[PDB]
């Protein structure tokens, strides 16, 4: 359960339309279908390792959400997942978290054939804008030094660079 008005629907940069929504239970026929849709390389620069089909350990978690704490949003044309953004609260620890710990980790998916369309651009201003209604003031994203192209969409949505004290990770942070 959530509010209504985390459903949106958002003009890409070419004019067509998506509707932003919150993932649901019932989504996870979905959310496997257009994860056929995903290349292998866009999985693993989203999961560090090769990961072409989720597990029901992943399905589960990935549909299932307080909408709290964790909250997953799906962009859909014509009803199918083309994309999926989401954050999880964590603590000074990096473990998962209540409030009032206030900084997540943001992640997002995009089928490689609706790149290029600003879909990513407008679920991270749908993410960032529902994070705030939960309290939360900072994100922090986890890139592959490989993912060019991601770190550029996360720095054109005004996310820095930070030190990640972690090999292998670019970290890019945002203040809410």
């Amino acid at each position: 359960e959530y509010p209504a008005h985390w459903e949106a629907d958002v003009v890409l940069r070419d004019g067509g339309t998506a509707r932003v929504r919150p993932i649901t239970v019932d989504d996870a026929e979905r959310l496997v279908s257009f994860y056929e849709q995903v290349s292998d390389e866009s999985k693993y620069y989203r999961f560090f390792a090769p990961y072409p089909r989720l597990s029901a350990k992943d399905v589960h978690r990935f549909t299932h959400h307080d909408f709290v704490d964790r909250v997953g949003l799906a962009a859909t044309i014509g009803g199918e997942f083309i994309a999926t953004v989401r954050y999880d609260r964590i603590g000074a620890g990096g473990t998962p978290a209540t409030a009032p710990a206030d900084e997540a980790e943001v992640a997002f998916l995009v089928q490689d054939a609706h790149q290029g369309r600003g879909v990513a651009s407008a679920l991270l201003e749908h993410i960032a804008a529902v994070a705030r209604e939960r309290g939360i003031r900072r994100f922090a994203a986890e890139v592959l030094p490989a993912n060019n192209k991601m770190i550029k969409v996360f720095m054109d949505a005004g996310y820095t660079q930070k030190r990640s004290f972690e090999d292998g990770v670019v970290r890019l942070e945002f203040d809410l």
